[PDB]
């Protein structure tokens, strides 16, 4: 498959497509109808995080007004990492570091605890973010991470 | 609140808690029993990360012999960060962190669509961890990220 | 809502907002005429930190004679962050910087002491800088930060 | 007057206060009584950032149960910054960095507008934390800044 | 299975463990007899990088005569990190840093060709280093990474 | 030998290289054709990290429909790195520096173990990378690293 | 006043202010000569640093033949920072800043002796640079640094 | 002459000097009588960053009553810097590298102009405070750099 | 004398140079015929680190064919520094820092063993580099670097 | 041969070193006494960069009374590195980083013209300083580093 040696090519087309996105006035959901996909995949790899299936850049790149070499562009593995400053800045990304950064070592330990020594992937991965109520008034969001627990044992 | 200024006096007593755990073979859970709070936030506070209730300091200062001076510090509130180097070196935390440099601006994108301006929050927040089998064989965790939405409205 | 993956075409406008302003020699306040919002929320929209309504966007546009996409791209949401290198070298901004640096361990004590554990928000907060005069002689700036206590309990 | 040169013996000094408080249950406010001083400012100095006159350390060091080399050392001024990582990691001291990294651009450019070319001084300056009710129900904090204009002058 | 929340208790049996190797002029292969495992993960658990079954701990214990505490804690999970400052000064571990340096991109770029989207695991993953001489002199180390395909698949 | 002083203009001949890549749906394997030189290493001189020589340099031009411009910068020393960062943020990538961030101090204990004092060389060293089927279901990557034991030596 | 928010508008107007410079092999006391301003102010408002009054601007642009744009950005206020790096490379500025390394606290001590708590201003401050003869032959600068004394009193 | 190859040792003298200075409530003007040698630089080497000659080591070594081991150290060559960070946080040592942050680009200019190639040098080099009146009240801090200019020829 | 306030005005030549003399296949030392000055100045100053006389500056320009605004920039002195990154990735370049970080405190210890207090100079300093064969087969590089002693002496 | 895998228990050893050799009033050069090895070498093993063999470990150490420990650790080899900054602060080691930083591309560039891709090695690598008479007066420094040079071919 073919992959990115850096982030100038896909960076390029992310703005090319947030630029038709807001002339649009489109949403990320509106924009993943008819790809089969999950929202928070495709939304990551429009934010040039992920390859797409064929059918799932064309889907997109339709609805953008997209030509043939962003369809090209979409399916190339990218060079990946949404946070080149390894600590972000946006309020909205930093309570998610801060919540690694607080509970860090409390998931390892708990992950030691539940499963033993390894990791939780983050590659045979999943993420979904859900809209709830919250009982006090107001919205709150829920944040699955789903990862495979990949052991360490001696060799 | 009696809070702390510095992470090391703290750090003396989560060494002491570690110590005492691994001497006596004891689980967090185990250690966690009759508190009446989650064992994430339990957890954490013996890590360092939280203070307790003076009940569930009693409780787990019973279970590992602890004096009343550590009884007194658990329910200071800390200076609070887990990973002091910013970005984890050790390959169980930075799977957590990876999952926020992947995803990243994809929360964001979607908090700011399903929500509207502002953030998830971090602090009217909680956190789980649940194991669950993969169909395919194996072990999944699964990382619940509760966290109230905030909205940014112009002023 | 519309949101942005990086600052730069952000960047872009607020580099053609300051080329607008300095050429027609107008003040941030005159810009903010018919915002109907405070100075303080705008000036930051206007250096790329916040959205702006619809309406306000299209007065500060009929201000500095922006088109219609630089309305659209001022109602959307950037990435936030006015101090790239996290540390400012201009000594303007560095005194407010350095009055964290020097304080931040006491307003951590002192929220603890009189709120409880948790924080004072910096979303749910606003921001306000005022001219008086020096007793002794010459001028004072009196900036107000006003955040909402969100407390840390037990979970 | 006396100075020091490293953080570290006034470090010690922080921690033996720190860990009298705490042992006497002690909120600063009933330190500071009788100081005749703002408890910011008193506060400051207990955590290592800020001499205080003989008066002032010894009131301290009776409540605090400190001996005459600590009044000394309390009277000596420090090298200081409360912040030694430069960003903090801990929540409640993040969120007002974070007010300076979204703002910082805004602040310097109201302060050229309303005053001139210069500074807020971060030496000629006071700060205030004050409680109140937030009308829809909690508490907010109400920092103050007060910081004298030092105009910037051809010469 | 118990984990540790930082280095220093590991950092502490490290030094006493290399403490009694050059006392008593053993190599690791030697202190490894009879462990049945690998070489290059006991090396590693030694210097504080893994855990070891309780064989094994007790096996390095008697070579090195090292009491039930270090058997307990040899059992441990240790928070892992082997470079802290993310870069070595030291020549030997720098030059396999260069190597990762140089052929970062490649081995990025051939992964993704070969067996596609995903990663290389460093967990489900062994080391091996096996000297062999050189053709024209001397003689080469030849190091194997030996980890499984782990696919990154649209979800 | 011809050398770059610096990345920018091999950078924009890799850009070109890939583009001609993606648009020929070719493999770097398939660029490699008739080159009689490893796809590790021209594989890493198309991506700017290596200079060609001039018989491989016409072949993987001729066969991306490159120029003589290409030719003879393919030809020339690069300036060499392929991770600005110091440290990646592409997972893929990461797992490579993280097996070095773990072994790393088990690295230079055992090259001084078997080898002596002195380092592996990363210059007088061949990268190659296989694919090995997996027997418990997938595959595996094999990646041997053989570099050149140089002593470190009194003078 | 106008003031800026970026580096690069001015980075611009001071290349072409040295562009001029040098096509008109000009000293930068020469450009100075009918502002009625100091040397060292009016040489760093031309490299970015400060504003110039505006009939001080309108000499410096007739001297370069500058046109009225470069007039009205001369006057603006610049985002200050000569050395973006912070520790500069250039061995003439790196001087400079190994006096302040080596002689830092030094000057910290002997200002908190000389004149008591608080700081030597950066703002209300001048500089001078002279050239004297060596006695032992040779040349000798003489920088002199003058800044207005703000003590730190308690509040 | 003996030279210092790390801090510490000096680090730790430079403690005790400061310990005994504040306990005895001396000024560096009253440790340096009788030394024939100026203030700045005996300063400098009681805070670690010059070796003293012999009987000016006695002579400091002797109103501070330190032994025969502080008067053999205090002649060694220590390992040089007092900001181990780079940048200083504490704002009486910041406002002295702000003086280089603003105008290092505009003494290099000036020095290339008033000298020529080349640096001014800081060995050989001498500095100096002086407190002032202001005549508009206060007082203000003369500090002169002295350095020898050492020109950049073509060779 | 002419100087330069940033690097890339400098490095567009840089990359002119660069550029032409790879077209033209020639080396640094065809380049610097008839200059009457040292390869290794002359190399510098093309690659941005030095100024050249005109009669030198002419001489390579006619090599290379430049202009004559080439000829007057490269009279001027630069913003000099070939490593941005304060530590190079580069295997070539690294080499040599290698050679200081491991090296360094015993080339200070032995400077001031047999010069005394003070520096070896960087700026009174030349520098060669001369390639002799080995006597064990292949070839050494011999790297002088010549440098004025600099003593530090009280004042 | 026995390896350390941190710097502490060296540096330990070189402070005990540094003591007694104040404490004698030795040279390097008197401690070299007998060794067979030159000073550079003997030196830096002595601050803790190299290991020494049986013989000049046991004559160092009996012209520094060090103990039977001392010898063994000092024939282990260290985890190198003298600068732990990356960059120093002192001012003698800094000028040696100061002559890289200026020749660092020149140094490339010279080494690929003269001998070809590749590098020239830092540990087939020998170091020596002579001093010798300034014509102009005054002495210099003659730094020779001899390296072996070792090509990248293509494979």
């Amino acid at each position: 498959t073919q992959s990115l040696h850096h982030s100038s090519s896909r960076e390029a087309l992310t703005d090319i497509i947030m630029d038709a996105k807001i002339r649009k006035n489109l949403t990320f959901e509106a924009i993943n109808e008819g790809t089969g996909l999950s929202l928070a995949f495709v939304t990551a790899a429009l934010l040039g995080q992920h390859p797409l299936p064929e059918q799932a850049a064309r889907v997109v790149a339709a609805k953008l007004d997209l030509d043939e070499d962003a369809v090209r562009l979409l399916q190339t593995i990218p060079l990946r990492g949404s946070i080149p400053s390894g600590v972000p800045t946006d309020p909205t990304i930093y309570r998610f570091y801060e919540m690694v950064q607080i509970y860090g070592s409390t998931l390892k330990a708990l992950v030691h605890e539940q499963f033993g020594d390894g990791i939780i992937s983050a590659i045979n991965f999943k993420l979904d973010i859900k809209k709830v109520p919250d009982p006090d008034g107001g919205e709150r969001a829920v944040i699955t991470l789903d990862g495979k627990y990949l052991p360490t044992k001696p060799f």
